[PDB]
């Protein structure tokens, strides 16, 4: 009764805690950006990809687009906040014209991308459409991101070395994905169990491969 | 057919207009080619993928697969005809077999898948789904067609040159976006507004840094 | 009456010459036998290749999709032959790396398989399941053909035919043809639409294996 509602409260509010340390992580490698004042070392992309990735989820959890998944829309704002932060410092401390100039398009890119499908759902679609449409277009938004850990999880293992995937962020990551896989769940909802039920499998593996390696 | 029914007459037009600089644009690339008679310089590619991206929104056109979007049909229909053209000037210019022979292959490809998708699609399918199928085949063409204006804007960065980016074909292709895009926002078609509203952003974007490194130019 | 026999005949071709399909990788295998190493090798369509068979056998359980019985069985083979492969290919390997790198792709596609298994059971009911799982599969599907255009590719680049046997094409275009006959009886367009794509590709490989054995 009182406690099913609760739960779904308690699976969300587990994610959204979960999810900060993750939205933690590029400080450690921005300091070193802070560091020489410079951009060098790193481009710099995934920041726009994660801000644009944030704002679609961030849509799928306003009221109008789905109703009852409003945990996920505070997850994403705070996300989206997150990669803005990282860009706007990325764009100060960047190195020639040639990549200042090259991120800032791509936000303009990101941003107005955005606008324009956000738009669309709503004046082109009712629903029960529109959720599907910004469910779809969100969840396969969601596992292009998962590139990257694949990624990280190929280097572990032939670099044979840990440093670059830390214990701290693997794990507080795959106990976000559990969260939300048991918040999508809870409400049916297809399109946040589904993505977030891969990213757990994929924080399974490792924490596994990890802890071979340790 | 009342009043609105000549403005979306008006910018399928206007978008049809604005379409043909986009279409006649390769053959200043392609006149050099014809010259020395050699493709060895350029392949060769992009002309095949816009020819399949024509035809399949050549094909949501058509009344069957789409009612009242006509426009979309005549747009696509001419700039089918131009990559046909571009593909077979480059067919008997190819340098080498393997140019001439992976192009035909491709193109044989090409006119197969088609011919499949479109086949299947009125023989599978009973309206409103055979619309919304070919629409979101369609759609999915036209923005990989956005991969290649994204690209000329990367290296117009890295160049700090507009050489590459001619202005003339930049605001034609914006307009033709601005009324496609406008076209189908008055049908509330998705198909087409959404991706030619992600062409127009794509064109403004390319407009805002011409203006930019023309401005910011040694010339100036 | 006729026809309900004529559906299990296109079905079977499909289910018999899959095998040679299946078969193929075999010759290449034999030399990882000897020396029982894999330096030359990295083995990751045997992967992709099980993910494939896996998606499409669920398609082909009845619960999934009914009368779909024929896709179910020849997958369901040919997934075993991949399971099979992949388990030559971890014992005999060159470093740790190579077998473990593979080890965990495979935890991928099992659990990745298992979760969308049960998702769509869990989440969909019918009409929506059929068209669901019959969509990944499709889209899985197709994505196959990127290995045999490619090998058209270098058939052109080589300007030899070494790299693509004609016995293999045809009994894989002829399979291609078979099923997506197979597909059209039942109006599925999963199964049709897909397969249909492929036998114009093995229309390609035979036409080109034929201009090369010509001059
Ligand atoms: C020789 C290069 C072989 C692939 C390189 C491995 C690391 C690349 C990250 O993986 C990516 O995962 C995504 C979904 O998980 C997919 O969008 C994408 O297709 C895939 O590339």
């Amino acid at each position: 009764d009182s406690l099913y509602d609760i739960s779904c409260f308690a699976a969300g509010l587990a994610g959204n805690i979960f999810a900060l340390a993750l939205f933690l992580s590029p400080v450690t490698t921005f300091k070193r950006i802070l560091k020489a004042k410079s951009t060098e070392r790193f481009d710099g992309l995934p920041y726009l990809f994660s801000l644009l990735n944030c704002l679609i989820c961030l849509w799928y959890g306003l009221p109008w687009v789905a109703d009852g998944r409003l945990l996920v829309a505070t997850v994403n704002g705070i996300g989206a906040v997150f990669q803005l932060a990282y860009i706007c410092l990325f764009i100060f401390y960047a190195d020639s014209r040639k990549t200042r100039m090259k991120i800032i398009g791509l936000l303009v890119l990101v941003v107005c991308g955005f606008a324009l499908v956000s738009h669309a759902s709503v004046f082109f679609f009712d629903q029960p459409l529109r959720q599907q449409f910004v469910g779809a277009v969100s969840m396969a938004s969601l596992i292009s991101m998962f590139a990257s850990p694949l990624a990280v999880m190929g280097v572990v293992i032939r670099s044979e070395s840990v440093e670059f995937m830390p214990f701290y962020l693997s794990l507080s990551t795959f106990l976000m994905s559990a969260s939300f896989a048991l918040y999508g769940l809870l409400l049916r909802d297809f399109f946040i169990y589904f993505p977030n039920g891969l990213g757990l499998i994929l924080g399974a593996m490792q924490l596994a491969l990890y802890a071979y390696y340790s």
